[PDB]
């Protein structure tokens, strides 16, 4: 049955509940982001109202076929209203579209939803500045200390002059990045824009990427993998057997590839910094992980949380066991003595 941490209190609403069936006094279902464990259960043959932003919709419609007069998108950073309700849209630093909703509700109580986020300072001041929050609806993908990662502007730089490197060291070397979702375009991108290339990938990965209103888009990206030398390929065929058999199909063209798997996180990071990175190797292909998150690190959302103080706090990840949930709400008990709230 529907969660109640799915549910918004006081309001007809569900945030990221299209799995479910018809929940039972839903008047409108919110998605906070075009991702498969939030979006499961829509199709063309939905038939309620969908809040999303706009490149959510272009999405829905695109991909999943989900008919336009059901679709409504809403602008960020923008007071609007739904079924009666004031709600605004954030910006979640998470992947193209995603969200927070702020619902103003009829009592006088505020909730933040914030999504899937990567928390940011620039999130404090933003709309969150206006005003007190009383319930937080938090993405605690990270919530544990060991959780540390670099910023993503770190992460970016260590790919490209790894790239630059290789291939002006091998102008026969290609360079592959792995996907399996959208977000996280940076990586590929800022990699083919130092070499000179378009990024070469599937006609569905292409359609994909044209509903982002990433500006420039058609200059940086193309279906003919010929002119290319940064391609895209499924996240499961970033592997020796998978890039053996990649590199058979482009003809002796290449004779090197260089990999990339832009993981969340992988315990080489209790250890190891960036600069340190070394790839996985055999014969000419070489594989790196690095950590490019689109989840807070612990340390971000702490930071978040203190300086927002809300009254209450609902996880909505890592809530299926008990030790999780209980390790959870003591971090959340540590972070309100030391602030204050
Ligand atoms: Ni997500």
């Amino acid at each position: 049955t529907c969660p109640f941490y799915k549910k918004i209190p006081g309001t007809g609403f569900t945030v990221d509940a299209f799995q479910y069936g018809v929940v039972e006094g839903c008047t409108a279902y919110f998605l906070t982001h075009f991702h498969s464990d939030h979006y499961a259960g829509l199709s063309k043959h939905f038939t309620f109202p969908v809040y999303c932003s706009e490149i959510t919709g272009n999405l829905l419609k695109n991909k999943l076929h989900v008919q336009e007069q059901y679709i409504h998108p809403l602008p960020l950073d923008t007071e609007c209203i739904v079924n009666g309700v004031k709600v605004v849209l954030l910006d979640a630093n998470h992947c193209p579209g995603a969200v927070m909703i702020l619902f103003y509700l009829p009592n006088g109580t505020v909730i933040l939803h914030t999504g899937d986020f990567r928390a940011d300072p620039s999130m404090e001041r933003s709309l969150l500045a206006d005003q007190k929050v009383h319930m937080l609806y938090l993405d605690t993908t990270y919530c544990s200390p060991e959780y540390t990662f670099p910023s993503q502007q770190e992460v970016i730089r260590f790919a490209i002059n790894t790239a630059f490197e290789a291939v002006t060291l091998n102008p026969h070397a290609l360079v592959v990045c792995g996907t399996y979702s959208i977000g996280k375009e940076k990586v590929f991108l800022a990699i083919a824009d130092v070499l000179g290339s378009k990024v070469g990938m599937s006609q569905e990965k292409y359609k994909t990427l044209q509903c982002l209103n990433i500006p420039e888009i058609n200059s940086l990206i193309t279906t003919d993998m010929c002119s290319s030398l940064v391609h895209l390929l499924p996240m499961m065929q970033i592997n020796f057997k998978g890039l053996q058999s990649h590199l058979k199909k482009c003809g002796g063209k290449y004779n090197q590839i260089l990999a990339f798997r832009p993981t969340g996180w992988t315990h080489s990071n209790k250890f190891t910094r960036i600069a340190d990175v070394i790839p996985q190797t055999k014969g000419n292909i070489s594989i790196y992980g690095i950590p490019y998150s689109e989840h807070s690190s612990y340390l971000e959302m702490k930071r978040f949380v203190q300086w927002l103080k809300p009254q209450k706090i609902i996880p909505t990840v890592n809530v299926g066991t008990w030790k999780s949930r209980s390790t959870m709400e003591k971090y959340f008990r540590e972070w309100k003595l030391e602030a204050g709230y």
